[PDB]
């Protein structure tokens, strides 16, 4: 077990690094972030893994979400003796704690698990501690060029993050997962703050530009105050992770000075 890990997801990579086991990585996926110094090869998109491409890395593990595929490549790895570990990808805090356990076990760093799960819970408590009696309203908008403006309802990492910063997600009862948000619902929900599909979804300009993009925000507090805030897209993938918690803190400071 001289480890050679292909990490197939950003949420895998961060934990592997957090547990001090970066020397075990031989490759990461496109969404993963690792220091330039490591010279780690990429492996593309975990939904389109190349069986032979992976095999040349002589890996011992392929770790990712249940979205790793295609399945025909996963069998070629298994049949060749590569451990293929499907790992948690909920939008829940317990999903994160479970993910930490799943990784700590594979990478044999259980020792670090408790202390890391402990920090994770501390941050969450620190975030929850700052929740007011009168929480504000926050929506996450998933915007694309030529696509209809979507929203994160229940069971999304952006929904969990909004709860953790101590806000209401007005979309979270009525909407499940990511759905088109009717202009009327948005007007009705009256968000105080809008979060946008990555810091990277601009590509538009910024606050005033997303406002240009979604002109009905003008009839919400968020719009009339240009309170349109960027959240790092990596904190939304895999799903609820260390980056998620860090963004959440950073955004709560913006939402409640």
């Amino acid at each position: 077990s001289h480890m050679r890990i292909v990490s197939a997801g950003s949420a895998v990579t961060e934990l592997i690094l957090a547990l001090g086991a970066e020397q075990q990585l031989v490759a990461v996926d496109v969404t993963s972030e690792v220091p330039s110094s490591l010279n780690l090869p990429t492996v593309g998109y975990h939904r389109r893994l190349a069986a032979e491409g992976l095999l040349t890395l002589e890996p011992t593990h392929l770790i990712g979400s249940d979205e790793m595929g295609p399945d025909t490549a996963l069998q070629q790895l298994r049949s060749s003796g590569i451990q293929v570990n499907v790992i948690n990808s909920d939008s829940t805090p317990q999903g994160l704690l479970t993910r930490i356990d799943q990784i700590a076990q594979i990478t044999h760093t259980e020792q670090h698990a408790q202390k890391l799960k402990e920090n994770v819970q501390q941050q969450i408590n620190a975030l929850q501690a700052k929740r007011p009696e009168k929480p504000k309203k926050v929506l996450f908008l998933l915007l694309h060029e030529g696509r209809a403006a979507n929203v994160a309802g229940s069971d999304t990492v952006p929904d969990t993050i909004i709860g953790l910063i101590g806000a209401h997600n007005p979309a979270s009862p009525s909407i499940t997962s990511y759905k088109p948000l009717s202009m009327e619902s948005m007007i009705e929900m009256q968000p105080d703050m809008v979060l946008v599909s990555g810091r990277s979804l601009e590509k538009l300009g910024g606050a005033d530009a997303v406002l240009n993009a979604v002109p009905m925000l003008a009839a919400t507090p968020a719009g009339q105050n240009k309170n349109i805030v960027a959240i790092d897209g990596h904190a939304l993938v895999g799903g609820l992770g260390l980056k998620s918690l860090q963004e959440a803190q950073r955004i709560q400071t913006l939402l409640y000075p």
